[PDB]
Formats: C-alpha cells, structure tokens, sequence
C-alpha cells in the first residue's frame, strides 16, 4: 500500500490462504469465485467464509 | 534482490498471460489454471498452458 516494502508483503500475503495463512491458495469456490483457502481448510466449508454463498464446487487452481 | 525488483516479478506474475496488460481475472474449470483477464478468457476455448477444453470461465472475485 503506502510503500514499495508494503506492497510486496501484500503480493506475497495474498498468496496464502486465509485461514490458516501457511499453505498457498489451491482451491476456488464457485460460484462466489472467491480465493480464499488452501486444500485443507476448504474441507470443512460448504459456504464461502468471505461471503457465505452456497459452494457448488471447490475447484482446484495453481 | 531489491524490494523493487522483487515487487515487479510479483506484479508481472499477475498479469494476463495473452495481452499482458491487465491482471488475471478468470480461472479455467476443469484445469484450473490461472490465465487470463475476462476480455482475453473470450478468445480462448482450450487452456493456453495445458490445452485442455474450458468448460467454464469462473470470475475471480
Ligand atoms: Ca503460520
Ligand atoms: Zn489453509
Ligand atoms: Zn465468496
Ligand atoms: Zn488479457
Ligand atoms: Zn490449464
């Protein structure tokens, strides 16, 4: 945001998932299209924890 | 390896992989990859990094 150092952390930070913040992001909720988590901690949701939309799929990204 | 430098392959790796210009918008179901922006998703019917047939465009939100 208000320097080059916290714009790189923010790159670098939204490349993990939101729960746990220790694994990459591997998994997109359709249909919200949310980013959100890791393989692991979409297991338990069957609604999007940003925006609570219904899950249909929980698809597999890289 | 500067903070700059560092930040500019963060901002390149986001990018559009057909026009380059603006960021990837779009995943592709069912391979998954990232690739595009919404404009350049229109022009492509099989995955540019793996070839497989898109059978949706999910919008990243
Ligand atoms: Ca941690
Ligand atoms: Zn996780
Ligand atoms: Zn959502
Ligand atoms: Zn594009
Ligand atoms: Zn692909």
């Amino acid at each position: 945001e208000i320097s080059t150092e916290e714009q790189l952390r923010r790159l670098q930070e939204e490349k993990l998932c939101k729960i746990c913040m220790d694994r990459n992001i591997a998994i997109v909720f359709v249909p919200c299209g949310h980013l959100v988590t890791c393989k692991q901690c979409a297991e338990a949701v069957d609604k999007c924890p940003m925006c609570y939309t219904v899950i249909t799929f929980k698809q597999k990204i890289f």
